[PDB]
């Protein structure tokens, strides 16, 4: 819809709460295609948070996930 779907983040969600708030691109991946995630779209959601580039998603990468869908889909809409 805007950037970013509060469905996704639930998905990302759900595993890295799993892994201990804490997971590598390939066992995130992992997680996310048993799911029925694509890789094209987690690589980008990969990418889009992972701004260290460390090949590694944190709870620390996946809290911006929430503030950010939040600023856009939340607090405003037609601005
Ligand atoms: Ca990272």
């Amino acid at each position: 819809g805007g950037s970013l779907k509060k469905n996704t983040v639930d998905d990302i969600s759900e595993s890295l709460r799993q892994g201990g708030g804490k997971l590598n691109f390939d066992e995130l991946r992992q997680d996310l295609k048993g799911k029925g995630h694509t890789d094209a779209e987690i690589e980008a959601i990969f990418t889009k948070y992972d701004q260290d580039g460390d090949q590694e998603l944190t709870e620390h990468e996946h809290q911006q996930m929430r503030d950010d869908l939040e600023k856009e889909r939340e607090d405003l809409d037609l601005d």
